[PDB]
């Protein structure tokens, strides 16, 4: 049961300090010895990769469970998914900060990236139809993700601070993201 | 001197933490007692607002010296301002970090903001022409700044980590920002 405590602790630490977060802090907060952290995860980077797959799985599971097959318009379907990402981040502030920091950390392996894209094949294919070509490229994909996550985190933040207008920020946010990242 | 020094530390501290940077840590990092801090600054708040004009000055002062003055195309001029914001951010990481948190802090007085519109009358009139009218409203102005900043900061992160492509990043950042916030 310690693995899960380590994951949850590293989720909290990274959400607060990014990938600079200390393994000693993560281990202690999970109620285990740093030496024990390292027996579950031979390297810090190994912890980073597993954590990312774990969080990505969670987020994906949540978007799949809200996915309405009746929606048939492509942009409308992209909006309902943005909404899900957003309410997911609203329900789990730490998980989203962590995921945002992990996703753009350059410490994710090729196989990790692959194994993550192949979790929700149809959601992956959807996004990829609308996304600007350069944001699909091996050189700039990582940056397109970065742009998407900065936009969703700001939307999350404004929604959380002033909930009376949450749905307005989420909607304005989606419309900003859609013009920024998608093709004509 | 301890007045400016109490602003250096302030910048660092807010760069590390956030608007909640301990007014107590800011003190020793000036070589003074905490009560000395509150002597220069009525409250924590006034310190926030005062530092914000301070960092805004330095940013805008860097941003004014690069102004060509004779450019017509609104997008083109925005592009130089954006280019300037990023350089200043890459050159002064701590400062950008503090200005960034203060801008969305919600603690800046309206008076403080009107002081900012008075520092760079070339941007206020520029936004008054290109920016979606929703993001100029009073309810959504701060959101629209929050989205510009997130997008600028992401472009900066990627530019700093990958200098070989800093120019592509900056260029992709500006165009995503411009589609997100401006008229069609
Ligand atoms: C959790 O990480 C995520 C999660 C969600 C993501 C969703 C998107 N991107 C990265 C992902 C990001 O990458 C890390 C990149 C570009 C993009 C364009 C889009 C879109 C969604 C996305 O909808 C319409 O156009
Ligand atoms: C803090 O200082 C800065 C730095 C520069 C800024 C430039 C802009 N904004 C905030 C400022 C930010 O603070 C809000 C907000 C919105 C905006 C829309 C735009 C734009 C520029 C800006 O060009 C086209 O559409």
């Amino acid at each position: 049961d310690k693995k899960q405590a380590l994951l949850e602790a590293a989720t909290q630490a990274i959400a607060q300090s990014g990938i600079a977060a200390s393994t000693a802090v993560i281990a202690r907060n999970a109620g285990v010895a740093e030496g024990t952290l390292f027996r579950y995860f031979a390297t810090k980077d190994e912890l980073i990769n597993t954590l990312y797959l774990h969080l990505k799985q969670d987020l994906c599971q949540s978007m799949i469970m809200e996915l309405d097959r009746s929606i048939t318009d492509a942009k409308m379907m992209t909006r309902f998914i943005w909404n899900s990402y957003i309410s997911w981040g609203l329900n789990h502030p730490a998980r989203h900060r962590a995921i945002r920091q992990l996703a753009v950390s350059e410490k994710l392996t090729k196989e990790t990236e692959q194994r993550a894209d192949d979790m929700f094949p149809e959601l992956r294919d959807l996004c990829h139809r609308s996304v600007l070509m350069v944001f699909m490229s091996d050189e700039y994909r990582a940056f397109g993700d970065g742009l998407f996550l900065a936009l969703a985190e700001t939307t999350m933040d404004f929604a959380a601070r002033d909930p009376a207008r949450a749905g307005e920020y989420i909607a304005l946010g989606f419309e900003a993201m859609w013009r920024a990242l998608t093709r004509e």
